């Protein structure tokens, strides 16, 4: 069993992705920030741990413990939702850092550590959770559009560099996805299949990426957005 | 004949042929379409119980027609459609060029465009050309035109996409040095892309063009 | 006395950054550019004579910037034309690219532009006029390897630019990304032949640009006659990428 | 003074467009649909221009027009192309050929004259926003690289300008307010000057913020 890693586990897109990854025959670390949130990944499957995406330590931590035990990371879906919206004149410096280094630094760090598994094993998967927002302008989210475009611009550099040894590296980038009724249905006019997406929606996606069907696929952004946005 | 219905163009060989293939063990009916008759005659022989071989030359609109009615009649709706493949050129080499790649596309999704409307469901998967050993006005024109129908589409539940390859491997090679996994395609990569697409875990991606080709365009 | 609107462009000691504050002060705009040092801002000061002004400026320093803002408004005008520029690069492979590598450069290209954006605002909305202009490039869009980080950071640039642009708007304030190319640099001469031709090849037109074109962009987009475009990225890249 | 062709001049964003590129100082060949259009038009511009009648549906017109323009003007240097669900093929043929298949002949046209001089600008203007994926205007879009790639050899630069709202469709703007022809003359002087050299294959977009790429 390829082992696959799924920050951002514990709801929504990112618990859709680490089950779907199980249905798919993959052994299954999945995070959360907390060691509460950790445990019950373990139950809803059977890894969890908890990992603190911000901390360099805490990530050294957990994958130098699962090559020793289970085997080296060969699929890594970066995955975050926190969001901290506001406008630029209140927005304050700890609100971009974070953001910033829960979203890019994050995925720098974590694909920067898995490349030695993958170029060992001859075949990887690195999946970057980007959002429509990287391209369509929404006001109080200067934080988190820029992180979000940055990995995108991230992956398809990084897509280059690995190709030789096998290694896709792509994003996927959800639209509106559930998780006021008016906010809704001003948000639905705006998709052309005229509906909200589902976290399940984005699964697939990823599950196809991190399939041997897309071994040819790579430093691409696959978007999941019903025609909200198209290229 | 019980299946949901797909109709791919130009299944003959390589890409064409492998979708039309897979989107068999899919567990769709397909009806793969070549120019002549002795072409069509091949693909009923290989796809056996599971498809048919219908010929159509996608130029002309009478005959697209024909051809739809026909499998309306014996099959049952068309839910999934599938597109198969310098301007310093004389007018009529361009104008041949838009009727097979462009209005060829536009005559086919109106003409199914009522069947899919009726089940709440469709698929329009158009495939741009190979790669020559990226801003061709073929390729080009075809997403444009995608984005645009997928608008229009979106509303009944119809999902409109292309898929572009890069360099796939015909017979042939150092364009390979060009992709950044290091090898050409195979015509079942392309299969891959299409069944995805076409099946129930692509429902919510449309107006999109998914790329396969190893990284030679990102 | 001063009576010209106020211009500051960072990073103007040579290349693009020069070439972009030699224009704006030809369009009228009392310039301000930065250099990483005092011996670099004492050229510009002698380069703009009595229609601009050069400033030290380390961009990844928060009070550095709060005390040259300042030290503007005290000593010039509000800053009314932004352009955040900065052309420092530090390639590796991700496999030999360190913590520092990935930070310095995403501070002094998306954070520097965060935080000039921000001190200037209030100045812009008050007069009611407003350019920021934002220096992106084709890396951004354009897959290169050994460039992880100098992508990230300008696409990134790209995006913060399209989300202030909305919330700017209803003071008349644009915000804008230029994104250069191959452009002919210091750092572009020193690279082999086959090379330059290798880059070229790829261009539609066929050769490498100049820092004159960047700078004919951004005049553009910072004066009169660009009024109704915001949130967008001008390319000027020669049909490298469309 | 090189020669400036400008299709659609006569009201609006196209006449602004003609006007401009006359201060800017290219003597400017307006077309019109009839000639008392093309008469008009060539009042207005002083004698630093010229009206003719050009019917764009007719690609026949369109060699008799530049050969006339050839012949006593000079070659043409710059070319401005100036401005959709389901209706009958005939309504989509006639917008295609219009906003698309008249722009190749044009540019086909032009093509040597512009590469004799080593110099070229062709821009194609897409149509205001009404009241994005719209096909007349991604395929225009679309269009306009593929001529840029091919054309980009010759020193030519092939580009596209998009408007949004030109003189509540104000609230949908970033910059709260509609445009007016004068933004796209502006934009379309730019592109169309020594200025933009080294700019090709683009859109540039002019809508204030309506809607951002
Ligand atoms: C069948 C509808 O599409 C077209 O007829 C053409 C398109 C595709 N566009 C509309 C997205 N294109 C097109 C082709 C390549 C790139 C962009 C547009 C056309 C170009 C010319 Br010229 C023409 O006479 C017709 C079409």
């Amino acid at each position: 069993r390829k082992v696959a890693l799924v920050t951002g586990a514990s709801r929504g897109i990112g618990a859709a992705i680490a089950q779907q990854l199980i249905q798919d025959g993959y052994f299954v670390v999945g995070t959360a920030t907390s060691e509460s949130g950790a445990q019950k990944l373990t139950d809803s499957f059977g890894a969890g741990l908890a990992l603190d995406v911000r901390n360099l330590d805490e990530i050294e931590a957990v994958v130098s413990h699962i090559e020793q035990n289970y085997g080296p990371v060969l699929v890594l879906v970066n995955n975050a939702g926190i969001t901290k919206d506001n406008l630029l004149l209140r927005m304050s410096e700890d609100d971009w850092d974070d953001i910033l280094n829960i979203h890019l630094k994050a995925v720098y760090r974590l694909s920067k550590r898995v490349l030695k598994g993958m170029t060992k094993a001859r075949f990887g998967r690195i999946i970057n959770i980007s959002s429509v927002v990287a391209h369509f302008a929404n006001p109080g989210q200067a934080n988190y559009s820029a992180a979000k475009a940055g990995i995108e611009a991230f992956s398809r550099s990084l897509a280059k560099e690995m190709g030789s040894r096998q290694i896709t590296v792509n994003s996927v980038a959800p639209g509106f996805i559930a998780t006021s009724e008016d906010i809704r249905k001003k948000m639905s006019d705006q998709v052309a299949l005229n509906r909200l997406g589902e976290p399940q929606d984005i699964a697939n996606a990823v599950s196809f990426l991190a399939s041997d069907k897309a071994g040819y696929i790579t430093g691409t952004v696959l978007h999941v957005n019903g025609g909200l946005y198209m290229a």
